């Protein structure tokens, strides 16, 4: 009965799940919280039970990349998580106005993974939750962080190369805002399993001050959220 | 300088359109409005300008279908509109919970056409904007009219045949809520063209009291967007 | 037992049916017969008995599109419509050869659509009937009106952007003719079910004399057809 | 200067070629005609000059299957060939209507290749040249053979297996008549090159005297429109 | 119970086939070995049992290109074949290293082909049995002709045209050795029906004592194979 | 000059890598080598040098999943090494002959990713190296440890749904013997990049002994390879 990756069971799983890249992350975040309990460490999945501002909720990493946080995903998803928030890093898609340490809330996705193909026909939308979406907006509009909004590509090829052109200009130009490579897979997963889904995230490409923001903000949005299920 | 298709000139046109797929619906939009003036009537692309609650936007009707309505919504687009609102019609994906007069506010769909296809890749999503999604809410929420919130598929065939399955089941599976033919393709455009857009939809198949409801939802969601660009 | 959207029943529905996009122009042509009666007119879908050279066929305009004119075709080929006609404009893709007026008799369609697709495989031609194509050319020769013949590439998009290139140079190499958005799908659904088609087509873009000669082919070819069935 | 695979030079191009697929019936189909010349025979391309009728045309064998066959048109086309008729042998799609030894006169067929696609999109038509066709119908009349009409499917695949379903019961659905193996092919090739195609066949499965007077038709055909050139 | 298109039965078919383009190829490596048995010549396909090295084993034409091959293959493949080894002309696609003469022996192949795609998903790899390969190798090693390995484009299209960009250059750069027509659909098949397949090639564009190491090494080979099975 | 995400410097790299999924396994195979040394540990790549009959071989963890993997692949391949040998997990699709513990060393692979696809065209074969192959299976030989040889479907879900039909039971009707997650792209990357690849996996579903042999083969094959560049 034990989670096959992440290596918990659906007793410790939370309605609301915080989910980031690198297990590491995981690690500065729960000490960011009043408290924490760690669960669990197996292969790149860390799960961390948090404690803040009244409320209880897992802190997760997923992995890089589409094929290794959709088995994430679906191990939430199916054993009763209900909201799934992605705190992720970003390249900027529109480097005059979207500068390295902003902060991005994203609405949808770009599918450029296989997994969610391998799910539902392409023509479906990868798109969030507009609650969780709100929540995100909301917190950090108390905290007086400036932030922006848009369509994230999410793509399964970091390191392009020089036979294929990459979409990413492309993308740039029908106003995408920012890519990573995770969100998209997240929202498919999200939407088919009856799980509400959002994504903040930070640019780095294309500051810790701006981390720290986007990680209040971030853990915020999931203890309003879980109040809802509590 | 008139317009192609809709024979207005860019003058005409407000920060705000509502737009509709019956030229006949727009006659019936007007007439509810506290005044209104017949601007053109051109193929299936009708133009009124409306009078409501101090505000001042078109009521323009797209026809019957994905590749004549983006015909529509790019010469809007083009031309200085700001926000677009589809006020449809659907069929329900969920016949045991979305049942025939009730009223869906959609905040993304699928890309069942082909004219979206031809201005971006496929894996890019057909999302609407969050503040009209919201303000749609809203206006049903001080109105006191019931609503359902999903994903609409937007498909370019209404008559299914025998040889190649339709994905309908498919989606609906997936969660999807309603189908329509025309919304898909308003988000994708709207998103290229920085434009706001949304959708809200009656279903009447798989009340006119209902329809009364949707039409004061969508011109409230209007007015009140347009105080924005006055 | 009236159809959806043309809003006639099954026993108006003639052996011939004359299509054209603007419900204009079904106005525009019945005043050239001997006589007609007005049976419907509903959203785009325009509706009139034509009464000329001794025989009885429709008139029914489709609106813009391929999804839109997909239903009109639909519910004329399976309630007893034998031939139909479409009777359209387009732009030229030999613009040193085909000029601004020229008419163009089309026996094939590139498929830009999605709706043929979405009732059977890409691979499947979209083909006219011969019979239909040679009663048009055979009345064109008996009014002394040139024309030129070749494929029409019918493409849901009319507004091109600037990301996705348009393949309308490609199948202007490919020796396409002229470019609409309606004939492919009427001839993969007369195909499969079993209806006659054609397409005879004038140049606007890239003279009301030459609208007036197609007309008269048009005409004449309906009649023509129309006398296998009476 | 001679052809690469066919090893005749451009001088020994008539305007109007026969095409078969087998050599074997090269040497079958001379012996009708009034007189021939054995040109070549390299691989598994026959080439013979033809007199037939006070006309001169080539008769040459293209092989089994698509790839193959299109080498074989590239170098008719791109060498002066003004007419290629495909005279060949087929399945019936329609077994309780076209049976064995019937024989269809095709204007179109079904892309089930690779070499089409290589050269053009796929929703590019392959439908034949109109006057070949009526030319083909209009000998077969004058012999008082009765034939079929309607669309080939041309699949690379003769051996189906049991893991991807094939589309011949779907095409079959679709109102496809015959199917074999090439004729797709030289259309696309013929309207990419401005060459005037056509196709007839002979239902071998799903009589020689049958096989006779498809030749003639073809025969009779090739005479007929070699006149337009000499 | 004589095969469709090879006119050999069953019992005739031996455990190695050793298979080539041209029906002159066979004549010329009929020649080489110790002594020949002519079993038949039906269209392109000419079939003879070789014997070398005191082993038996067939050498049979496939003819030019996927389909037509497929043909062969399939009629081997399901009577008794256990190794099919492809020995062939290719072009150059590492023109600076792979010049005209040299031979390649292939492990893999580009699947740019249609009936590969009709029998099994594209992702699945066109793929040689190693113990082939190795024995082809092996064979070249102690006759001490040197060979170049890589993988083979195997293309349904011979000549290209100025539409649709051949991708010839993106699997150059992919480091692909050589291009030719057959190679991917023999290892497609033979993957399918539990058949060992092999291929070598002679460069001849972009000498005869070459192609007769070639076929020497070829010959060797398939004496080797043979002897595991007698 | 530290690689992104492994955290090594290019200088740190080795001709020969071996790579795993789970960090957990860097762990229990540095153990095994005669000595060892920690390079770093970042999100889930591990680093480890490795010190083993002589020769000196890195071993990194890969993650889960074909995005994740070839961030790992393309920093090894672009700074310095020329082979990369993964050693996996998989499932049987042959379950009455490939069993739960059984070992299956693979020469190819089904690119069921998106990043393969992303970097060359799906007709491209994901294949491995043939010394690389011969490698793994002489080590088997030598160690008396059976070994199965066969295709490796690789696929990006984990979690089939409902609703598109997984692949997994076509590929086992095609002959694939086992499923995984990373291989395929391993040898996409490999051939583009020139570095040499292959793959041995055990099979744990549809014994820690043969865990210890398939590593036993696994870094004697390494070590083998090491000697041709030292
Ligand atoms: N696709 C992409 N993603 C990112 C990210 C975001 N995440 C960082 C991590 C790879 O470093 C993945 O989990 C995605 C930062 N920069 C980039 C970039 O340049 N590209
Ligand atoms: N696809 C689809 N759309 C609709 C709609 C909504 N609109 C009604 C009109 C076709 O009748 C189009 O503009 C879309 C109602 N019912 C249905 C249905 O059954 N199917
Ligand atoms: N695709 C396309 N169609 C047309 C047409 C023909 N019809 C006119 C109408 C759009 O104005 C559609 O019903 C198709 C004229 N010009 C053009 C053009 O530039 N492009
Ligand atoms: N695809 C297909 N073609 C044919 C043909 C027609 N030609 C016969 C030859 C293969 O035997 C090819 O050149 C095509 C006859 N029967 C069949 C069939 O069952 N299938
Ligand atoms: N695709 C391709 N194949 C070949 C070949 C190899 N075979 C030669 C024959 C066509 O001449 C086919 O059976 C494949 C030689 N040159 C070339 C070339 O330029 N292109
Ligand atoms: N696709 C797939 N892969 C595996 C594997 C192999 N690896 C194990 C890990 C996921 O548990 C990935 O890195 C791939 C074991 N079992 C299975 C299975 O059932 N399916």
């Amino acid at each position: 009965n034990l989670l096959r990756h992440l290596k918990i069971s659906k007793e410790q799983i939370t309605p609301v799940v915080l989910v980031v890249g690198d297990p590491g992350r995981v690690d500065k975040i729960k000490v960011v919280c009043d408290s924490y309990v760690d669960l669990a460490y197996n292969r790149e999945y860390k799960s961390v039970e948090c404690h803040y501002k009244g409320q209880k909720f897992l802190c997760v990493s997923h992995g890089v990349g589409s094929a290794g946080c959709a088995v994430c995903f679906e191990e939430l998803c199916q054993n009763g998580a209900k909201v799934i928030i992605r705190a992720g890093s970003c390249g900027s898609l529109q480097p005059d106005l979207i500068k390295r340490g902003d902060i991005c809330i994203c609405n949808a996705a770009v599918r450029e993974d296989r997994v969610s193909h391998l799910l539902i026909h392409g023509d479906f939308p990868a798109v969030g939750d507009f609650d969780v979406y709100d929540t995100l907006n909301k917190c950090a509009q108390e905290l007086n962080v400036p932030v922006f909004n848009g369509i994230s590509v999410s793509s399964d090829m970091y390191y392009p190369n020089k036979i294929i052109p990459s979409r990413l200009e492309d993308y740039s130009k029908a106003n995408a805002a920012v890519d990573e490579m995770e969100l998209a897979t997240l929202m498919v997963i999200g939407t088919l399993r009856k799980v509400k889904t959002g994504g903040i995230l930070i640019v780095d490409g294309c500051v810790p001050h701006q981390l720290e923001n986007m990680i209040k903000i971030a853990l915020g949005a999931c203890a309003k959220l879980a109040t809802k299920y509590a």
